[PDB]
């Protein structure tokens, strides 16, 4: 369940792949409510790679399907990212996710 609404510049054509580490600003948003994270506060843009469960499968799913300088919108259902537990006192049980997601990476 991964909805991508796309802000449309970048090239289309260099998808992420496995063995690359790649950088992210990210930006958190809860459905009728408010913010919960933020990579652009901490000015440190996130380096992560992929195919090693690093990050959440909600958020796994759409940086492979986004190419170099895209900007995209994930929307994450809760049974892939937390919906059974819920992150103690930062995320609910049962709780569905907004991100604004831009990949400006390496690799």
């Amino acid at each position: 369940g991964v909805e991508i609404e796309t802000i449309s510049p970048g090239d289309g054509r260099t998808f992420p792949k496995k063995g690359q580490t790649c950088v992210v600003h990210y930006t958190g948003m809860l459905q009728n409510g408010k913010k919960f994270d933020s990579s652009r506060d901490r000015n440190k843009p996130f380096k992560f790679r992929i195919g090693k469960q690093e990050v959440i499968k909600g958020f796994e799913e759409g940086a492979a399907q986004m190419s170099l300088g895209q900007r995209a919108k994930l929307t994450c259902t809760p049974d892939v990212a937390y919906g059974a537990t819920g992150h103690p006192g930062v995320i609910p049980p049962n709780a569905t996710l907004i991100f604004d997601v831009e990949l400006l990476n390496l690799e």
